[PDB]
């Protein structure tokens, strides 16, 4: 339902999981945003200080937003749809072991999914869609949004 009422969107990574190298975390997030900017008019800018539309945070259990994480497994992360304050923010359960590839929960793939929510997309029934409600691992270098994912994000932002 909610949508960002602009095309220039900013994000900021509040903290970094010790699971990965700082650079790998920044890259995974940057790449996830580009997945969406590539098929819409949306342009994402990363800020290292100041307010951002989308705040990326790694945390375990209760972290202040009333939706406490649940330990290893189960919910891996969560995000809030477009809106002020908490709206748009993407949180990742530190109790998961974040990885660049298959050695655990893939940050890149998870981020693409969560940012979809940050942009206003809900869950699809299409098993091929990244917005499908259940996590799935695939070779990150050959990852591609499904036609359903594209249709959904373009009906919201065009292009
Ligand atoms: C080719 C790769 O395909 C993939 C497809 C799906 C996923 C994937 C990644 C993470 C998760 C989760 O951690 C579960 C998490 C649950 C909470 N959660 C939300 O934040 C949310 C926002 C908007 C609508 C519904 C929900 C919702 O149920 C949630 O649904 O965000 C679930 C699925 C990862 C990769
Ligand atoms: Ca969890
Ligand atoms: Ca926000
Ligand atoms: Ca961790
Ligand atoms: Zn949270
Ligand atoms: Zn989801």
């Amino acid at each position: 339902g909610p949508v960002w009422r602009k095309h220039y969107i900013t994000y900021r990574i509040n903290n970094y999981t010790p699971d990965m190298n700082r650079e790998d975390v920044d890259y995974a997030i940057r790449k996830a945003f580009q997945v969406w900017s590539n098929v819409t008019p949306l342009k994402f800018s990363k800020i290292n200080t100041g307010m951002a539309d989308i705040l990326v945070v790694f945390a375990r259990g209760a972290h202040g937003d009333f939706h406490a994480f649940d330990g290893k497994g189960g919910i891996l992360a969560h995000a809030f749809g477009p809106g002020s304050g908490i709206g748009g923010d993407a949180h990742f359960d530190e109790d998961e072991f974040w990885t660049t590839h298959s050695g655990g929960t893939n940050l890149f793939l998870t981020a693409v999914h969560e940012i979809g929510h940050s942009l206003g997309l809900g869950h699809s029934s299409d098993p091929k869609a990244v917005m499908f409600p259940t996590y799935k691992y695939v070779d990150i270098n050959t990852f591609r949004l499904s036609a359903d994912d594209i249709r959904g994000i373009q009906s919201l932002y065009g292009d």
